[PDB]
């Protein structure tokens, strides 16, 4: 954005009746699981999809809004923002990046899914290109977002972006566009687009 | 958003350098004339790529950080929304819809172009639909998006979506997930997904 950006947007359906929950100050908590999927032709020219499920969370107001009414197969559209948290050892890890939604809209089901993330920020450690038996080049990279605190995301890219971006340097700022996946458990971005923030200006010494 | 939701995110490259310009109460406008397109293959199965030239807005504190230092040729990811206007005769038209940008990020072209727009709003009319020669459908919407005024944006979709389309009413409310495209002149929204955002709730009479 200014610099940090950070934004998903998804439609999926519910797999779970919503779980309403409240904290002691009276703020209304309401996680949604929701499930879609995202297709690609590879190499073999296959047409494929790939299912994605992410939990997604709603704070306050809207939660309490639609706290009861959501059912368990209801199709949503999602606008929200990674966030990225860290701790000691109690609930099962020690980061976790989950999507923190802003705001969601049910949507009729008939009578559809999207996954987009936009990303621009700047890369916390060299990029870690590898590559596949059949020769595929991959990149691993993680990226720190500051549009309170500094969210750390990991970001994967493939055959010619994954090449480009090895030339990245720790340090370097990037905007990313891409799709929310999974994978301990593990949800990061696979970048279908990849662009180099330029910078500096205006050194009038 | 709320229920009124109007963004727009472009990658395209200046046509020209841009225009600086500065009100008499001293806030600085940037016009940008961006450029780039848009493939989709026909029913003929043949992959075809159509342009979109598009003017975009900035405003006061980042247009003077950008002015002058912007140059044709240069890639941007921009990031904004669209704008209605109207009035009564001088600047050629009694309305207009442009792309007013809530901040833009130079890009390095290289050692790729993005078009998409996420409207939802009401429909201020019946829609509608007409076919082409070939018997292919098309619809025609008006579209209130209000998240200071209401904003009317025009909408079309084609085949399937609309078909769908057409089976709803002035007033009722839609989700537009498409390209910003150009056509006197007129900016108006290409859909590439149309959804319904469902009514109504707590009626505890």
């Amino acid at each position: 954005m200014a610099r940090g950006l950070n934004q998903v947007f998804l439609i999926g359906t519910l797999t779970a009746r919503p779980d309403m929950r409240y904290t002691p100050g009276g703020l209304a908590i309401l996680d949604l699981n929701l499930a879609g999927q995202d297709a690609f032709t590879d190499e073999s020219g296959q047409e494929r999809e790939v299912p994605w499920y992410h939990r997604v969370r709603l704070l306050g107001r809207q939660a309490e809004m639609w706290g009861d009414l959501l059912e368990k197969g209801q199709l949503i559209f999602v606008e929200g923002r990674l966030e990225y948290r860290q701790w000691e050892k109690d609930g099962e890890k020690k980061s976790e990046v989950q999507v923190r939604a802003e705001f969601i809209d049910p949507l009729e089901g008939r009578g559809r899914a999207l996954n987009q993330v936009i990303l621009m920020g700047n890369l916390t450690r060299d990029p870690d290109l590898r590559y596949t038996p059949q020769g595929t080049a991959v990149v691993r990279l993680g990226l720190a977002v500051n549009e309170e605190r500094t969210h750390f995301l990991e970001v994967q890219a493939w055959r010619e972006l994954a090449e480009w971006a090895s030339e990245l340097a720790k340090g370097d700022g990037l905007l990313v566009i891409g799709r929310l996946v999974n994978d301990r458990f593990q949800t990061r971005v696979e970048a279908l687009r990849l662009e180099r923030p330029l910078e500096d200006f205006p050194p009038e010494e």
